[PDB]
């Protein structure tokens, strides 16, 4: 046949806390003495499955991606209604001294996708698969003004130290960071096996992972593999 097509993929977010991460947004190791964590899953942006929705001809499409973006929601932070912490501090701190962790929004920028996919419907009741995502971004200004003279930027990296930078980037080696020329664009792979619960409804599960620089979205790793449901009118 062909129709209209949709794809709904969930999987199980775990909050990545707990463990060294290349972004300086929370402490590697040796959690005392420093600022204290913030509290902020309360479930609300987890439960909702990521989107895909194109048109098929045959088990072969194109789709675009959507649902789950940016790190923060809110435009006002004034009550503490987007962060907040999980406990006071006691004593002084020797680490992170300087007010609040996680200082504005950088890496967000990436926002949309599309993935096409080639089901192989030699068998009634279900398909193997195999396909292509892209990922890229949008910087949403779109502005007036003119752009800003500065751009030279270094930042604090929580990346080990290979070239020596002290926990921090190299002037040079800083692809994530630079004005002009910034790594935006990732690739992908959706690959798996979808079974027929109708000849419109697919169970479908496997890979969907994707490949990117540094993205920033609050330490969701969701997508990378995925059990969702497929359906194509």
């Amino acid at each position: 046949g062909r129709g209209p097509y949709v794809q709904a993929d969930l999987a199980y977010a775990y909050e990545h806390i707990t463990h060294d991460y290349p972004e300086p947004t929370a402490p590697n190791k040796n959690k005392i003495s420093t600022v204290s964590d913030y509290f902020r899953n309360i479930r609300t942006r987890s439960v909702h499955p990521r989107v895909s929705v194109g048109y098929d001809f045959g088990g072969w499409r194109i789709a675009a991606d959507y649902a789950r973006y940016r790190k923060w929601n809110n435009n006002k932070y004034s009550v503490n209604i987007e962060n907040v912490r999980i406990r006071k501090e006691n004593g002084i701190r020797i680490d992170r001294k300087t007010e609040n962790q996680e200082n504005g929004t950088f890496h967000a920028v990436s926002s949309l996708g599309l993935s096409a996919i080639y089901d192989f419907q030699i068998n009634d009741k279900f398909k193997p698969y195999i396909g292509a995502r892209v990922a890229y971004g949008h910087v949403r200004h779109s502005i007036d003004s003119t752009k800003k003279t500065i751009e030279v930027t270094t930042v604090p990296s929580n990346a080990p130290n290979g070239a020596v930078t002290t926990y921090n980037t190299d002037p040079k080696t800083q692809n994530d960071y630079q004005s002009n020329s910034i790594r935006r664009v990732g690739l992908g792979v959706i690959a798996g096996v979808g079974f027929d619960i109708t000849p419109k409804l697919t169970l479908d599960a496997g890979y969907r992972y994707h490949n990117w620089g540094r993205l920033e979205n609050t330490r969701f790793k969701t997508h990378e593999a995925s059990l969702g449901v497929r359906y194509r009118f």
